[PDB]
């Protein structure tokens, strides 16, 4: 099973400049809790941004030239990223813009985090068709000290 897990701000805005630019620690702490002792599939541009390898997790950096680090596992296709996984339960994909485009139409599962934040970006979350999807559970949270917008966590699944 494949699912993709992002936090989106308004319009759908993903990131800035390789970069994102809100700060929202509870958001972090649910991404930590989904994908630990899971694999993550990423693109070099969103490792670059991470800038490390995320600890407890197998990860697999899709990239078209060979890789630079041997800390993580690099590969040239969707096929071959899916292929290294193994055989696991869920496979998680975090981004960035392009690798969510090609792996959507193989997930069953969204994490998404909507933030109520306006953010200029140049990355989106892919346009997803909403009928193909329903709402298994929704969590809201208003902003607070260490938060500093109000946000939903939802977990959608493919009908
Ligand atoms: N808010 C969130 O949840 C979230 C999550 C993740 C990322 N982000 C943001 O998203 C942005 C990065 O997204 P992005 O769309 O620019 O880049 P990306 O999807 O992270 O990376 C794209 C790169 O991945 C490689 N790639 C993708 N598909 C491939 C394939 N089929 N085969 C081989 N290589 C492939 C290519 O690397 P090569 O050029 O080396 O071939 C491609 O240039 C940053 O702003 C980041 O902060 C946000
Ligand atoms: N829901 C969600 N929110 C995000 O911010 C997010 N970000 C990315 C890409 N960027 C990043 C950047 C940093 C870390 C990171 O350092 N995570 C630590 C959290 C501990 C901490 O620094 O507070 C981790 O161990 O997962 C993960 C993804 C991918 N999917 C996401 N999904
Ligand atoms: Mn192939
Ligand atoms: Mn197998
Ligand atoms: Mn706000």
């Amino acid at each position: 099973m494949i699912s993709l897990i992002a936090a989106l701000a308004v319009d759908r805005v993903i990131g800035m400049e390789n970069a994102m630019p809100w700060n929202l620690p509870a958001d972090l702490a649910w991404f930590k809790r989904n994908t630990l002792n899971k694999p993550v599939i990423m693109g070099r541009h969103t490792w670059e941004s991470i800038g490390r390898p995320l600890p407890g997790r197998k990860n697999i950096i899709l990239s078209s030239q060979p890789g630079t680090d041997d800390r993580v596992t690099w590969v040239k296709s969707v096929d071959e990223a899916i292929a290294a996984c193994g055989d696991v339960p869920e496979i998680m994909v975090i981004g960035g813009g392009r690798v969510y485009e090609q792996f959507l139409p193989k997930a069953q599962k969204l994490y998404l985090t909507h933030i109520d934040a306006e953010v200029e970006g140049d990355t989106h979350f892919p346009d997803y068709e909403p009928d193909d999807w329903e709402s298994v559970f929704s969590e809201f949270h208003d902003a607070d000290a260490q938060n500093s917008h109000s946000y939903c966590f939802e977990i959608l699944e493919r009908r």
